[PDB]
């Protein structure tokens, strides 16, 4: 090859540990333990690198700072990622060749180690501890390093949460030019993974074939934004916020496919039943007493799709403007009989609220959500439901479609919890709580933004099958927006982390890009927007 | 389309065999490789009854046998030319995706009703979300279906003829013809639908919802929500104004259902907007709206079957206003919209995707065109009733001169 | 040779990826099929690398960034493009070698990857995972490809648009001068190819034999534009705009050479025939109802060359003002005797427009165009059409020179329809539909410029023969300009569409150079301006 | 002046196919049959095309027979084109062998091609091998591939020299030899439908006879011409797709 | 051969009678009169049977019902049918396989007798 040029298969391996494994060994390991003496990669695939990833490094990062790593997996090679899903096990080397984008005027050092398994690319403190190489800025042949595979096992399940090596890189030197330029001189780190050498393939399941501990994480996000709705009433997402702490319940799924609401995950209209019509007073409005007879999917009594962003003591109390309560969501209200006979006359605009069913006295707002306490009421200052559309034995189907607020209060982070509940959802340290911002229409020409735990896509994802998220980590996706490229976190209990500072918001075009990296333990600093 | 399977160099295979036997089917090609793309003809193994399955006992009931087919990759096999995993390639993706694997909760691309079974019909015009294998639509919606989002252009008040009213238009907004707006529906009131009755002083059969103003901000307005007919209207009259043949972008309107109300005087101006579900249908006749589409002014879309093969369609499951069911005829489901419209979907002009249909006791095949159409075999008339368990499985490409098993 | 010259022949070849075809092998297959055992290529031309394109590579410019292809055909050498005019098919592979025009001190790499057949370079959403090849920004000998011919038949017909091999190149590490500086320092891409070893020709046509499925798209757009005239009118092609939709029909010609409107291609002034004179009111002025007796060689009915840019409701309203329609062209009108008796008197500025028969009533516009709604006024106030001069058994013929506003309405791209016409013409994704800015004389100080669909030699082209344009594809076209550069792709429609925002102009200089790329599809995506 | 390797050819379809035997008689092969007859007039200029012979088994009525038991083919025919009129008219007729993706109805220099031309006054014929030039192994039976031709232009003009204000008519004879090479594929069963269709040669009868047209029913008189049509009563496409109601 | 599946060209020859003529001498008598020295049949359709009749066989018929005779003529073969349209003469035998769709329980027996020319088998 000529010196300005570099072919696939080229390697220059550096070793940065005097401590491998025994390879062939471990692949003799994996012999016995599962009869996988033939190979099951083609040489197409271990002789060619495939780009991994691209990295910045700026004179304005100091000494120690963590540019990325590579975590041991299959599926940080595109065609070893799509053939491990015939299989059951894994194991082996992978071999790694970095490349540095600096001018022969730069200069600056990178550390590139192997970390041992258990130990956190991104927490590590001291990176010139470890056994390490150098990389300089100058550099024009790419430097290869093999990724060992340090296990206790003999293979690694598919299924497998278990730690295996990373290769980190961090600044050594910073990055300086010598020519005085203010602005920043940036330099790139790309990153190219073969499977390396002894890596192999174990047990042939069959393709797509679900194993014990869940599927992979990586459809729990889109692979672009688009018209991507939120699980609270399925408004359009607009963008991120971190909040310090968040109830919503509604919709949301665990990695164990596990609710603790009474909805399902994709967001229909509510079919509800009518108990008691009440008529319109001089005070408050004409509502009307909702109930299903024991028919709810979760909570019987609770109807599909009762939201828990309805009027509340908690969201906002009622004021004698309206006559109704003040801050909901409402939406259009269709009566309709047992057989589907539709009363298509009227279809009343219609507040979701929860009211006290002990007062009476004027009947007012209650703190929480009781089968008992379910209610509609008219938008419309003194109009009175239909005699005979409304009657006690119909139905009611209402869509969420709009939010009313008459005050300077909305219901963005706000959840109305159930009696004898309080569901807490923190972020530890490090991390931040991340919601998705809803887009309803609005009362007026503000923005309504309602805060939900997830989308529609994931809770269904999380809901219908098992995710291999494991209780001590995170599934972790790369977003790239038009200018902020960030990672975001999915926890087991279905919340989402990173980093930054409570209250920062991110404005996501629907193409926003996703791209699931991999499984990073909680302890893991996410790097956030800004 | 064999007639003949005797004539053909063949083995036998007697129903009393024990050991199992193998076949290889070649490749013969043209070509030195097939593209994976490739809509070549390959060979095929067929099977045919040669000597009738007896039962030396007499049983009045019927005596079943149970032919196993599995397959190997049989020595000779290879790949070729890597492409990274999941690169669309040059004539389209495969059609695997056109049908979930099994129903759920599947809509249709009409209205977005439930789908509910299948019906045969000699022929269809839908024209809305229906979109081809080259990812083409002739019509004016976008695949997932949204409520439609439209202007005021003109409010009428009620009359002791006929009810209060709206004229709609995008000012030249539409995605695919500027002037008909997103998710107008083609199940609309027309003249080809049902005429009008001095009853409710309103078109007769049509679709309706709840109709939202809104503002050019988003400010809506929360006080009314009045029920509302969509319906095509002739501009021309004034004269009571009367129902429209088809569709034109000046004709679009919508009607009051209640009697004698009025739309309000600042929500609804003329300088306001409006948003409108498809929530249910309203007959006020015997005729319901299955399989008839509201075309526009000089379009004459037809899509028929051939022969021994039916065209069919989905049953969408709408609200009533009575204790009947409320079906309407969609051309396909809206992830088959979706999935023809976001990608191309590589089925040749001479040929179908075939898929077998597992319900709880019918199972049968169903070819989908490059039209975006669907076919199967039996009387035009047939309706089938699919549960959300209804599994489908992706058979493979069968020219459209093939006979598919269909229903009964 | 002495280290910083390079003369012929020079190559180093540097091997992307290790699965060549069989060269030899395949170079014995063509001679069995056509019987083309010997070579018809000039060894002259085997031997010396020459030039196909000249990429720009900016520090401007992320990784990722696609610089082009190196699709195989015959036209990436200039001899051989000039060779294939005889010949009916061919096969085999081509070499290229790649100089970068970067000095010592510049950073950055570009990935050279050779793309398998049926795979669009310009859908690869990850250029890396192929196999591929690195070159640097500071490499000083030029490096060599292979671009292997895989292919299912025997040889390639001429006509054939089945897909071969392409050499892509895309920025992998992005290109940066240490010499900081808000300038752009560009580096210069040039590739050179060379009929590589087992290439040949197959079959001899007759030179410049139009073959079964169309002429090539090159000669679509001219070398350089020049005084380049539209298919609405013939004024001066002055840029581009990026529009939404579109309804230009007339003389608007499909690769098939079908036409949907009522003209021929090169813009004659229109022949007409006066059907009813109609003399000048104090409301409006005089005009003048237009037919021919069935003679449109199209629409028999409505008059060759008759513009679509006419004076109509959607155009604009008719104003209190000067007794006409307020937004048209308008131009000098000519009447002739059937026998050539000229009338050689008057001579009136006359306005196209649109009326309606059925009014009788003042009469005013309409929408559309009817063969009985041809007709066209006056510019001045008060005059008169003579007796025998402008009777109703006479002609009329009108030169289009002016573009009357009379509003802030323009008709740039506004075309009057005919009756039962809704013709629509839009782009899906990654392309936005583009036109021609036109040109004619205003009424004002301003610019009057029309957007047309296409220009006449492009009219021209599509009608005289069938264009190689197969209905699944674009006909791309690079536009050297002398600041910008970018792609316009024209389908078989005659749309020309291109990447970029909707209203993006460009100012076309006479220097304005257009440039044949290959054949694209259309869901690829093109480079378009800014 | 390329021919392909003919028994090379037949190598590859022994490979793609298991054909490795021959299926065609040797009496075919020694005796040309009359395939088509062009008339050429007075009153068609220079220029004219008068009819192409693409390669496919339908030019033979032996092989065209073979052809019904077989989905496959591939390799070359030879033909002789002679002209049947007076030694006294001029005018020459220009047949050339056209290469494959070539449409002979768009050549407008048929002498450039490897031609031949055949004149009023010629005696013996003019003799002609229409080679297999092809991408693939064979050439599927139903398939649409592009073939190599034998068209046929008027190259001078059909004039005769005698005061005579009637149209004199001369007859352009085509026979063929399947050549060779020649040989079939892969056995169908006899009068097998193959995918894409059955041949359009059934589209039209033998001879007219008592023929009845699609409106009514009424004896067929003879043709129009006319610009624009709707009928859609009993017309079926070639995908046996009706739009009517009979 | 597994032993429930027959393939193409198996055969197992019963002779009925034991007076079969010069098989190849009657070909070189045809190839003197009409000058037929190679096969003008494909050598694929000599290799493998194809189907000609079925025959239904009941308990109803007594011994002695005829149930179906196979007389030499071109026509018995679907492709030597299709290919007797070029051809004006012909000679030569053809070889006929016989199943029989019965289980292992039945009993029955069919004569097949080959039948000199100029005797009506019926």
């Amino acid at each position: 090859d000529p010196p300005g040029a570099t072919g696939p298969t080229t390697s220059h391996v550096v070793v940065s540990n005097p401590e491998q494994p025994n390879g062939p060994a471990q692949r003799l390991e994996m012999a016995v333990a599962t009869g996988a003496i033939q190979s099951n990669v083609p040489e197409a695939i271990r002789n060619c690198f495939a780009v991994y990833r691209t990295f910045a490094w700026n004179d304005r990062m100091p000494a120690g700072t963590f540019l990325g790593s590579v975590s041991l997996h299959p599926n940080i090679n595109p065609y070893t990622s799509h053939l491990s899903g015939m299989w059951a096990g894994w194991g082996g080397s992978f071999e790694s060749r970095v490349s540095i984008s600096g001018s022969g005027v730069f200069a600056g050092r990178v550390v590139a180690s192997v970390i041992p398994p258990g130990v956190d690319p991104s927490s590590i403190r001291d990176p010139g501890v470890l056994p390490h190489a150098f990389v300089d800025a100058r550099i024009t042949e790419p430097v290869s390093f093999m990724i060992p595979d340090v296990r206790n096992t003999d293979y690694h399940r598919m299924d497998g949460n278990e730690p295996t090596c990373s290769l980190g890189l961090w600044v050594y030197q910073p990055l300086i030019n010598p020519f005085s330029t203010s602005a920043v001189s940036t330099c790139w780190v790309s990153i190219e993974t073969k499977p390396g050498g002894d890596f192999d393939f174990c047990l042939l399941k069959p393709p797509g074939q679900r194993m014990e501990n869940g599927v992979s994480p990586e459809g729990l996000l889109p692979r672009r934004l688009g018209y991507a709705r939120g699980n609270r009433v399925g408004g359009l997402v607009v963008g991120l916020v971190l909040v310090a702490d968040h109830h919503q319940v509604n919709r949301h799924f665990n990695a164990n496919s596990i609710t603790y609401g009474w909805s399902t995950a994709p967001v229909n209209p509510m079919a509800a039943e009518i108990v008691v019509k009440h008529d319109y007073t001089n005070n408050r409005n004409a509502w009307l007493s909702i109930g299903a007879k024991n028919k709810g999917p979760l909570f019987p009594g609770l109807p599909n799709h009762f939201p828990d962003s309805c009027a509340s003591t908690l969201v906002g109390a009622m004021d004698t403007g309206r006559h109704m309560p003040a801050t909901g969501v409402c939406g259009p209200a269709i009566g309709f009989q047992d057989n589907g006979d539709v009363f298509e006359n009227e279809t009343p605009a219609v507040m979701f609220a929860t009211f006290n069913p002990l007062t009476g006295n004027p009947i007012a707002l209650y703190d929480s959500i009781n089968p008992a306490s379910l209610a509609v009421m008219c938008t419309k200052s003194n109009s009175n439901f239909d005699s005979s559309g409304f009657a006690n034995d119909k139905n009611v189907v209402v869509q969420m479609s709009w939010e009313m607020y008459t005050n300077s209060q909305q219901i963005q982070g706000r959840v109305t919890p159930m009696q004898g509940t309080n569901f807490v959802f923190t972020s530890s340290g490090a991390n931040t709580l991340a919601l998705w911002e809803e887009r309803l229409l609005s009362y007026d020409g503000h923005q309504a933004i309602l805060y939900s735990s997830q989308m529609e896509r994931t809770s269904e994802y999380f809901q219908n099958d098992n995710v291999n998220i494991p209780p001590g980590s995170m599934a972790v996706f790369n977003v790239e927006t038009n200018s902020a490229s960030f990672q975001i976190g999915i926890r087991e209990d279905g919340y989402m982390v990173t980093g930054g500072t409570i209250g920062t918001h991110v404005v996501l075009d629907p193409e926003t890009r996703f791209q699931y990296v991999g499984l990073l333990p909680l302890t893991a600093a996410l790097a956030g927007p800004n």
